[PDB]
DNA sequence: CGCTAGTCGAC
DNA sequence: TCGACTAGCG
């Protein structure tokens, strides 16, 4: 998503061990463990052969967290945002290409090419994720499938005070306003923690350590919701937001030529895309597990009409969102593939 | 030379 | 493929 973010604010990082969060709750972006565990199963998953290695791989980290008296909440990605469905189609298409090519290379003889094609065509299905869910629930670990992107859901869990930290490899969590993010954690619990409050330890940020300005910077530098203007990265965006002190971000973006001491004419499409990206960071749908219902990541302000935020996620019935969050309902087909009932401690 | 982004290198 | 590294842009 946001390239070079970690290195840009590395001064706010600190090497920790997760035993720090003993007796507390930590949410997990399970996609990193799942992906790192599916790497080994590449050849065997490509051939459609039964695998459980990635399951035990995730259960390594889970049992590790449990051994240090930590309550982990495994969070999974859900439906793809309407604006990214085409990109998803492209990804699956390319993975299919490398899959078939991997088969042809398997028939030719070269095993290196075939396996390297298989590891570059890994498709984390929902069946695998559900296997991880069952394996985790058998150990008493709560699971949660996000309505859409897992990042937003995790960010909500942290903001709601449900969890104290987020384990992930995606630094984009910082743009979602996460307080504590644990990156690069190994199987033993050694990680690199970034705290929002420590953002001020980054001199190059200046006064851009507030959530809003930090978000603006991250978006302007280039994110998954909106590609940056040509020649604009973290340093340029940060400099622009430092030299400017106007709450109206749009007018600031329009005067991006002034702050960069040149002649820049910003397209209106990029402005609308910026508004949509910001609104997606702010109000993307997530699942409240306490009230058991769909809510925006942050409460709607006075200058936003919820009916115009279809790109940030579409509402469905709360019981449907519940069945999805439990992993009982398939994301794509909406078929009930499981009948787990939490009522028979995340869902009070 | 600061900085972005194309490309290297591990998976 | 994807994050890190640095060639080369401005
Ligand atoms: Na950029």
């Amino acid at each position: 998503g946001i390239q070079g973010l970690l290195q840009f604010i590395k001064e706010a990082s600190e090497p920790i061990h997760v035993r720090k969060y003993k007796g507390q709750v930590v949410a997990v972006d399970t996609y990193c463990w799942l992906h790192k565990g599916a790497i080994a199963c590449a050849e065997k998953l490509a051939k459609g052969e039964p695998t459980d290695r990635y399951v035990g791989f995730c259960m390594k980290f889970v049992n590790m967290l449990l051994s240090h008296g930590i309550k982990p909440i495994l969070v999974f990605d859900g439906c793809t945002l309407p604006s990214k469905k085409e990109v998803e189609r492209s990804r699956r298409e390319r993975r299919q290409a490398n899959l078939l090519k991997g088969k042809q290379l398997l028939r030719e003889g070269k095993v290196s090419e075939a396996r390297e094609c298989f590891t570059r065509s890994i498709n984390i299905t929902h069946a695998m994720a559900h296997k991880v869910i069952k394996a985790a629930r058998s150990q008493g670990v709560d699971c949660l499938v996000a309505p859409y992107e897992a990042d937003a859901q995790l960010a909500y869990l942290n903001k709601a005070g449900i969890v104290q930290a987020i384990i992930t490899e995606d630094s984009d969590l910082l743009a979602f306003g996460c307080k504590k993010v644990i990156l690069k954690m190994d199987q033993f619990g050694n990680g690199l923690e970034i705290d929002q409050a420590r953002l001020g330890m980054c001199r190059q940020l200046g006064d851009v350590f507030t959530e809003e300005k930090f978000r603006y910077m991250c978006i302007l530098s280039g994110c998954d919701y909106l590609s940056s203007l040509r020649g604009i990265g973290l340093a340029k965006a940060c400099k622009v937001l430092r030299l400017a002190n106007n709450p109206d971000i749009v007018k600031v973006i329009k005067k991006i030529g002034h702050y960069l001491k040149m002649n820049i004419t910003v397209p209106e499409d990029y402005i609308n895309g910026f508004i949509r990206a910001n609104n997606t960071f702010l109000y993307q749908l997530v699942f409240d597990p306490i009230k058991r219902k769909l809510i925006p990541l942050n409460a709607y302000e006075d200058d936003v009409d919820p009916e115009t935020l279809s790109y940030a996620g579409q509402y469905v019935d709360d019981s449907i969102a519940l069945q999805i969050a439990l992993g009982n309902k398939d994301i794509n087909t909406f078929e009930q593939i499981d009948d787990y009932n939490p009522d028979t401690n995340l869902y009070f």
